[PDB]
Parts: structure tokens; C-alpha cells; sequence
């Protein structure tokens, strides 16, 4: 039979079991009542939830290809199987394998990137003159340019109209979905799609971003020359060009659109935020950011850009950069995955198409592994002799089939950035760190941190 669960009704299914403000605080709730594995019927999509490591790692690890279809997520149609995110179809395999050979090898690797972006990072903060800003569009442009380098070898400059255009929609994107009309819309499309609301908004937003990259598309195709591969989406046209003889073709002018677009997105967003909501934190606790600053001093001093290897030996940094990514949880349902095969797990019956949800909140917040795990406590990542201490639990990024495709340059992007930013800077914020609430604002695809300023303080002159 199918994992247990809370008894469904006619048409809203299970939809009372659920606060849409707050999905995974019901998932949790659920996991309570019914254990680790459970049925859930929202509207008439049937859900299986996976709560706690040793369920969310079995159904990622153990069940690894009949666990890799991608669930629906109406919002995003216009991407639907094709590019990475968001196919469940049969040319998400390649698509995916392509594109992870490409990042690795524009990995003048990935450490120069990140570092020749931070001095315009460094530059734009300068700038603020430790003048109150909001900074939600002044790092984002960092992941952003990085992204855009790998896809476009573009470069952007912090104020470009279409470039703060970009970020904005990004934004308001991962913002919307994280909202309740946004959990009912993608489970209730049909009921729900031509009435006034949020959801186009998003889907205006989704077609927005691919037309810009569209275009982007045709111009790379108009100048290309295979000897010469410019960047990311040049790689992929060569890869069209190769199989234009073929009846089976896996590559479309749209398709590519499609991959890019995605790239760009989860390129800049996902770590545009968690920056985001690291100098909200370490503003919270100004002892956590004085720990740091010494660090840094200590191990690279006021001048000396940071590279990767400095991590090795900063073990503090590396376990608040961990930290934050724990705390946030910043997916905290993960991305939908949907059963490719019937399947039979711990005796149940998972039908085919049956849309499965490795939650990731619930094992990055495992009383066991993190004692306290509702609080910041950098000591989740450090031994008892102030090394760096890695943890299975630490999983922000999924894992498995369909783990992030971007992985390798977030975790660099993260330490670098956060590292450059607390060299040159004191952070400082406009009001008591006793009185800063670093709980989201919704909850949802996303956890989205509350709106704030404040002010970056040098420390070189
Ligand atoms: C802190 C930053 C990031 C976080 C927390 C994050 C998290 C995730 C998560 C949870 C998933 C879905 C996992 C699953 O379905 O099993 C995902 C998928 C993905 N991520 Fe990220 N990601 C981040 C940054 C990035 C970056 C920088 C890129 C681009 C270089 C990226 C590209 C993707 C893509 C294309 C997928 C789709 C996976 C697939 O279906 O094949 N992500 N990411």
C-alpha cells in the first residue's frame, strides 16, 4: 500500500493539513503524527514526503533513478522539459551532463572569476561611503557577473538598467514563489490560472527572463565560430550545429534558451540571498564577526585578495560560511522530485508519477547532528579543538541525481566573497543586534530574509 497519511477529501485533498504560509512547519507536523514517509494529497496530485535524514538520504541515495523525475511546477511552464531545472523528460540526462562538463571546465578557472569580480564588489561598497544601503542589489551583482561571465563572457556594470532588471525579476521571482497564492496556484493551475493574481506576475516575470536570454541566443548563433567557443551558450550551439543531421535532435534554439536562463537564475539567486542573509546574521552577533575579522588578519592580513586555500586554514570562516548555509535552510522542501517507476519503498508503494519530496530543512535541522539547530551556533561545524568539523547532515544542496548543478561555484562564491567583504568592511546595522529577527519573511520554494540596511564600514582607507 502507499505510505500513511492524513485521510483526503473530495477535491482540496489533504489541503486543512496545510499552513501555506508555512509548508514545511506542516511537514514536520505531519512527520509527527505518521512518521518519516508519509502520502499527501494536495489537490488531486498525490505526494509522498520524506522527513529526517535517514528517509530524505535512502529516497535521494539509495533510489537514486527511480527518484530523478522532476515534479511539475506550473509557474514555470514556459521552462517545463526542457533545459535542467524543470524537465522530467527524456533529455534532461544529457542536457544535464553537457552542462556539468562545461561548468567544470570554465572552472582562468573559477577562483579568478570570483576574485577579479570582488574588487567591483569591493569598489561598489566603497561607494556607499558607510551611508545606510539596501544591499540586496549591490551583492547580488556579484554571483550575478560570475554566472553571466560562464554563460555570456559578459560583464555588467552595477548599474546597468537591464542588468538591475535582471536581478529584480530573479528576486521578485524567488520572493513570489515563496508566498501562499503561489503554493496553491502550483497545486491548483487549472482552478486557478485565469484568474487575476500572483501567479502571472511570476509567469510574466519567467517569459521576461527568457526573452532577454533568447536573444542573447541568437546573437551568439549569428557570430559563432566553432573553433571558438566564447562561453557557456556557445558551447551549446556547437553541440546543436554537431547533431542537425540527426531525426533525434536534443538541442532547440528554445531548449538552450531554456538551459541558460536556468543557469542564470539559480546562478545568481540561491547565493545572492544566502550572502544576503549572512551579513543579517553576523550582524546579529557582532562577537561571531569580531572572531572573524581576526581570522582573517590573522591568516591573510588587510591586502591580500582571498583564495581557496586560505579556507584549510581558516577554520572559523569555513564554519560560519557552513553555518549560514545550515541555518537558512534556504530550500527547505527541496525542488520536487517525481518517481520515474513504480516503486516499492520500505514496503510501500510509490505509483509512477507520484510527486516526492526529500524535505531538506528537517535534516539540516536535526537535533542530533546539531544540537540546538534552531540556533546559530558556528560550534555545529567546529570539533572540541577549534578545527572544522563536516557533517553528513550538511546537505543545502541536495544530493543524488539531481543534486545542484552548481554546487562546486556556490561553495567557492560563498567563502571568497564573504572573505573579500570582512577584510575591507566592518558591517554595521541600524539597530540593536538584540532586536535583529533573522526568521524569513515567507516560506515556501524559498526561506526569504527580511528586507534591511545598513552601513559598510572600511577597515583600510
Ligand atoms: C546557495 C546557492 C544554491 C543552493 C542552496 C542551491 C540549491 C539547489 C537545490 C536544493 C536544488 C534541487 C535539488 C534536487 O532536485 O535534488 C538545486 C538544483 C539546481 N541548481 Fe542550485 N543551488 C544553489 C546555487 C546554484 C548555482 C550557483 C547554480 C548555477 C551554477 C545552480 C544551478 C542549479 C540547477 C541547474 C539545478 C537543477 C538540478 C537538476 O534538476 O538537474 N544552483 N540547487
Amino acid at each position: 500500500k502507499l505510505p500513511p497519511g492524513p485521510f483526503p477529501l473530495p477535491i482540496i485533498g489533504n489541503l486543512f493539513q496545510l499552513e501555506l504560509k508555512n509548508i514545511p512547519k506542516s511537514f514536520t507536523r505531519l512527520a509527527q503524527r505518521f512518521g518519516p514517509v508519509f502520502t499527501l494529497y494536495v489537490g488531486s496530485q498525490r505526494m509522498v514526503v520524506m522527513h529526517g535524514y535517514k528517509a530524505v538520504k535512502e529516497a535521494l541515495l539509495d533510489y537514486k533513478d527511480e527518484f530523478s523525475g522532476r515534479g511539475d511546477l506550473p509557474a514555470f511552464h514556459a521552462h517545463r522539459d526542457r533545459g535542467i531545472i524543470f524537465n522530467n523528460g527524456p533529455t534532461w540526462k544529457d542536457i544535464r551532463r553537457f552542462s556539468l562538463t562545461t561548468l567544470r571546465n570554465y572552472g582562468q578557472g573559477n577562483e579568478s572569476r570570483i576574485q577579479r569580480e570582488a574588487h567591483f564588489l569591493l569598489e561598489a561598497l566603497r561607494k556607499t561611503q558607510g551611508q545606510p544601503f539596501d544591499p540586496t542589489f549591490l551583492i547580488g551583482c556579484a554571483p550575478c557577473n560570475v554566472i553571466a561571465d560562464i554563460l555570456f563572457r559578459k560583464h555588467f556594470d552595477y548599474n546597468d538598467e537591464k542588468f538591475l532588471r535582471l536581478m529584480y525579476l530573479f528576486n521578485e521571482n524567488f520572493h513570489l514563489l515563496s508566498t501562499p497564492w503561489l503554493q496553491l496556484y502550483n497545486n491548483f493551475p487549472s482552478f486557478l490560472h485565469y484568474l487575476p493574481g500572483s501567479h502571472r506576475k511570476v509567469i510574466k516575470n519567467v517569459a521576461e527572463v527568457k526573452e532577454y536570454v533568447s536573444e542573447r541566443v541568437k546573437e551568439h548563433h549569428q557570430s559563432l565560430d566553432p573553433n571558438c567557443p566564447r562561453d557557456l551558450t556557445d558551447c551549446l550551439l556547437v553541440e546543436m550545429e554537431k547533431e542537425k543531421h540527426s531525426a533525434e535532435r536534443l538541442y532547440t534554439m528554445d531548449g538552450i534558451t531554456v538551459t541558460v536562463a536556468d543557469l542564470f537564475f539559480a546562478g545568481t539567486e540561491t547565493t545572492s540571498t544566502t550572502l544576503r542573509y549572512g551579513l543579517l546574521i553576523l550582524m546579529k552577533y557582532p562577537e561571531i564577526e569580531e572572531k572573524l575579522h581576526e581570522e582573517i588578519d590573522r591568516v591573510i592580513g588587510p591586502s591580500r585578495i582571498p583564495a581557496i586555500k586560505d579556507r584549510q586554514e581558516m577554520p572559523y570562516m569555513d564554519a560560519v560560511v557552513h553555518e549560514i548555509q545550515r541555518f537558512i535552510t534556504l530550500v527547505p522542501s527541496n525542488l520536487p522530485h517525481e518517481a520515474t517507476r513504480d516503486t516499492i519503498f520500505r514496503g510501500y508503494l510509490i505509483p509512477k508519477g507520484t510527486v516526492v519530496v526529500p524535505t531538506l530543512d528537517s535534516v539540516l535541522y536535526d537535533n542530533q547532528e546539531f544540537p540546538d539547530p534552531e540556533k546559530f551556533k558556528p560550534e555545529h561545524f567546529l570539533n572540541e579543538n577549534g578545527k572544522f568539523k563536516y557533517s553528513d547532515y550538511f546537505k543545502p544542496f541536495s544530493t543524488g541525481k539531481r543534486v545542484c548543478a552548481g554546487e562546486g561555484l556556490a561553495r567557492m562564491e560563498l567563502f571568497l566573497l564573504l572573505c573579500a567583504i570582512l577584510q575591507h568592511f566592518n558591517l554595521k546595522p541600524l539597530v540593536d543586534p538584540k532586536d535583529i529577527d533573522l526568521s524569513p519573511i515567507h516560506i515556501g520554494f524559498g526561506c526569504i530574509p527580511p528586507r534591511y540596511k545598513l552601513c559598510v564600514i572600511p577597515r583600510s582607507h
